[PDB]
């Protein structure tokens, strides 16, 4: 690679950290600052023909400004390649936020959905759905005073929502019913995703695990079971929002700000705080690379992954 001279004047370009089919990955340090980025490089001879899902991904990594992000610090375009200047976020992923956490309770659930759900309620405003939201998505951004704040990242399936969409993608686990049924979704895909998600927070396996065709039926039915003893000390609270955000009806079924107005995390004193959640076990029977892989991947890496029998 001929880095330019743009890129090298202001940044000292390292090793490779990461590779993958269609992008490399190398340390970039801010000269300034000294402050550390991933420098994501894509040949253009790979995406040709298909510019444009490249393309709209970038597009909207140039417009979305939030805190709860992996964000896009610079863009650099040559003829033969393109450089994105990316957040490099080191605090691992969301089971390493759940595991590394001592004293693990339900306070740090709560916070971690309202950087979720925050992050969300700002790409709905854009009119953004990211169809990946998933715990390998969601980096640990720990700040000063020990405190951690996610970043949602990896953009390779996000779109802007002009009417129903129809393709079948998103991993099984945390893909919505109306995905699976193709009769046309929208944003609240994600807030299916967030809700899995908050059902693993809380418990550490997700609440639909079925044979392939029966984890579908169990999502397509849309009935949370909260088993024994697992939910006997979580708040109802808690209980009732991840019920509101994994409802098959779409229209009952809450928004970002639903969620963010709901009790369980807009009090951040309903959280039980004394009472931990042993949840660290579960994970592992059932689930700085991480920040690295967000950006390794690209739009170009994605392929469907959900196949029902054909009725």
């Amino acid at each position: 690679f001929q880095i330019p001279a743009t890129i090298t004047e202001r940044y000292k370009v390292g090793r490779t950290i990461g590779d993958g089919n269609f992008a490399v990955v190398k340390e970039c340090v801010e000269r300034s600052t000294a402050r550390e980025y991933a420098l994501k490089i894509i040949k253009k001879s790979k995406c040709r023909g298909k510019e444009h899902m490249i393309q709209n991904e970038v597009s909207i990594l140039r417009r979305v400004k939030h805190p709860n992000i992996v964000l896009l610090i610079e863009e650099m375009d040559v003829p033969t390649e393109l450089y994105l200047v990316m957040e490099l976020v080191k605090g691992g992923d969301l089971f390493d936020a759940i595991t590394s956490t001592n004293k693990y309770t339900e306070r740090d659930a709560s916070g971690m959905l309202y950087n979720l759900a925050s992050a969300i309620k700002y790409l709905h405003s854009l009119n953004i759905v990211h169809r990946d939201i998933k715990p390998e998505n969601l980096l640990v951004y720990e700040h000063q005073d020990g405190s951690k704040s996610l970043k949602l990242g990896d953009f390779g399936l996000a779109t802007i929502v002009d009417g129903p969409l129809y393709t079948v993608c998103g991993t099984p686990t945390y893909v919505a019913p109306e995905i699976i049924a193709e009769t046309g979704y929208g944003l609240k895909v994600d807030i299916w995703a967030a809700g899995v998600i908050t059902y693993i927070l809380l418990c550490g396996f997700p609440p639909f695990r079925g044979d392939q065709e029966v984890l579908f039926d169990q999502i397509l039915m849309g009935q949370v079971d909260f088993p024994s003893p697992y939910w006997d000390n979580v708040s109802d609270s808690a209980k009732e929002l991840i019920t509101m955000m994994l409802l098959v009806d779409v229209d009952q079924r809450f928004s970002a700000v639903q969620v963010l107005e709901h009790p369980w995390v807009n009090d951040d004193g309903l959280p039980e705080n004394e009472h931990q959640l042993s949840v660290a076990g579960k994970i592992k029977k059932h689930f700085t690379a991480a920040g690295v892989s967000v950006i390794a991947t690209t739009a170009l890496d994605k392929e469907r992954q959900v196949f029902r029998r054909r009725r």
